[PDB]
């Protein structure tokens, strides 16, 4: 007997949905069919009460049944998506983005999912280095087979969830609707790299990539950002096999300094441009530490798809594809393949 | 202040500062929160636990926006019989009757009230069925209070600004701490009251809540689930007075009353409602009855704390010898008459 009186009370009560519910609960808000006020309770209430990664699984499926997929076949069988929850509120450089270009460059092929910020988000970014961040599904489709990298614009591949995106707007309030992002990318690569700012969720969320046998690494800096940090240590959830492993890292034992958190601290969309810029161009420095740093995150998860490779060895490969992506000059040179794509486009 | 600053805090699990559920609740009654907030607000709110510092903002802001009676009609020891619902046992209309039995006994009542929200009938739908006007304002409830010895203010008419908020609760149907607010805003604010509380848990800070005004008041929770004083086994009573409040184990076998099974008190439409009341003011015995002139005694109890020096006990022999007097002389059953005569001529 679904009802919103139901789940709510449940909910309010301290207590787990009963398997369904949370579809239930989804559907409604997919459709239309939820009035404002039910989206945020339901929000809310789940967030306090501490989704559990089967409730989350149940968001997730059913927001994914609702969006637009990529045309059957263009999406590469290792595609890895190297992306976070954002509201860490630290204003960083765009550190996702420009370790995604990284990636790719080094051959692996990446389908990000990405937004604009909720002060310039990775699509922000993109978009002032003349990236066409609002593709469809066949155009993304091409980018990721002509360039090695496409970038799904959130709003276009989820028009059913502007409903919930609004309420998500008016109250502010980080919910359990902010780790549905990375769990909905609408090109379903089974690897990645996935931030969560908020460390009472990352393991729901590695439990959620768990459950579809994703190769992930789920990380939090314990400087709070949706990143790998050089600042300091990492934790990281490790999904392989359909199991979590919670993992301290520290970069220190791959060599790398301990950074400022200011180091890292971004712009509008133009300083983070040139940011990227100067990151591509081979600039030694913080920026670069950690973007190789998720770089090789990335790189990581993707070899999890086919193999259990020792973890210390994983990463020292890794961190090598990344450095030399950059200094070859592959980076550089994929960021300005992605352009010239999009600038052919109008012909 | 912010609702971004609010609702981050409450979701942190962490007290509101000073002020901040007072600035919540005025953007709510002011018409420039949106529902999503109301709804984020009232959730947020009740999964943290409010507090009573918290409640009494969220109620005294209610309160400012609220049609008053006008000045000197309210007597300085009118009563209230009034409780938060949501029991979730659609019982017949405790409260109603026992605030009918109390005035009967001479103690002027003035009943805040409202439809059914989860019951088949709530006390203004079943004074409806009665023949009683429901709908009456300010001058007129003032009027009926003079003539009667009764009248009920009815909250959609004496509380025209929560109207967003008591949509944003029809939507979303789960209990919150709105549902707290109806026995706290009262717009005659009477200084008396017995208030029934479905949740064992807010009783004590709608107690502390009362506390803080100029009342006395038996915040009453039965240990079997009603807002009323129960027949079937204990109730908690959070007694306040002077300020401060006395927590006790309430046992009416104290007072000789069997022990009933709450399915014994079930209610149904308003017209089924309204005929137990008639049946129970026309002194049939049972235990409706019992439960009536046990709530009754309670509010002429907590009457009594105002201006009386009266201790505990003999304060409820006395609560309990003119509840049943009022049934039985005739009394009750002749103001309801009264007061339906009184709406008739307008
Ligand atoms: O505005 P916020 O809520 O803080 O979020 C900041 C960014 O984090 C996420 O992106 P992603 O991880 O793809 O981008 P980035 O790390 O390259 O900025 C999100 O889509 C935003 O672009
Ligand atoms: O439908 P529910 O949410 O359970 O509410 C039942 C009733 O309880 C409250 O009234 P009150 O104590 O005045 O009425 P009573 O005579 O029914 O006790 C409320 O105003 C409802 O009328
Ligand atoms: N942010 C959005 C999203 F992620 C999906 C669909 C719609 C929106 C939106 O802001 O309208
Ligand atoms: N229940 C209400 C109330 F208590 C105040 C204002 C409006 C309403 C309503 O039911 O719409
Ligand atoms: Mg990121
Ligand atoms: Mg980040
Ligand atoms: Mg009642
Ligand atoms: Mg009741």
């Amino acid at each position: 007997v679904p009802s919103w009186p139901q789940i709510l009370g449940r909910l309010t009560d301290n207590r787990d949905l009963a398997r369904g519910q949370a579809a239930w609960a989804m559907d409604q808000i997919m459709t239309g069919n939820a009035r404002p006020a039910q989206i945020a309770a339901f929000a809310v209430a789940m967030t306090m009460k501490a989704p559990t990664a089967d409730e989350v699984g149940e968001l997730a499926g059913v927001m994914l049944s609702h969006a637009h997929p990529l045309p059957a076949d263009t999406v590469p069988d290792d595609a890895v998506d190297v992306v976070g929850t954002g509201g860490d509120g630290v204003n960083t450089v765009n550190l996702s983005t420009m370790a995604a270009i990284v990636v790719a460059a080094a051959g692996v092929p990446v389908v990000k999912h990405g937004n604009r910020a909720a002060l310039s988000g990775g699509a922000d970014t993109l978009e002032a280095l003349g990236v066409r961040i609002d593709l469809g599904p066949d155009l993304v489709a091409r980018s990721l087979a002509e360039v090695g990298i496409g970038f799904c614009f959130a709003p276009r591949f989820h028009p059913s969830y502007r409903h919930a995106a609004a309420v998500r707007r008016e109250i502010g309030v980080p919910t359990v609707f902010n780790l549905l992002g990375p769990l909905t990318n609408p090109a379903r690569p089974r690897a990645g790299l996935i931030g969560c700012a908020f460390a009472d969720l990352a393991e729901v969320m590695a439990g959620v990539f768990a459950a579809r046998r994703s190769s992930v690494l789920v990380v939090h800096g314990d400087d709070g950002l949706d990143e790998l940090t050089t600042t300091t240590t990492s934790t990281i959830w490790r999904v392989a096999a359909g199991s979590v492993d919670k993992l301290t890292f520290d970069p220190a034992g791959f060599g790398f300094a301990r950074a400022q958190l200011d180091q890292l601290a971004g712009g509008d969309a133009q300083a983070n441009a040139a940011a990227v810029r100067a990151v591509l161009g081979g600039a030694r420095g913080p920026v670069r530490d950690a973007v190789v740093l998720n770089a090789a995150g990335a790189i990581v998860a993707h070899a999890g798809l086919s193999s259990r490779a020792e973890w210390l060895p994983a990463w020292e490969e890794g961190l090598r594809r990344a450095s030399a992506a950059i200094d070859t000059g592959a980076a550089e040179q994929l960021l300005a393949r992605w352009v010239r794509f999009g600038r052919q486009i109008l012909e």
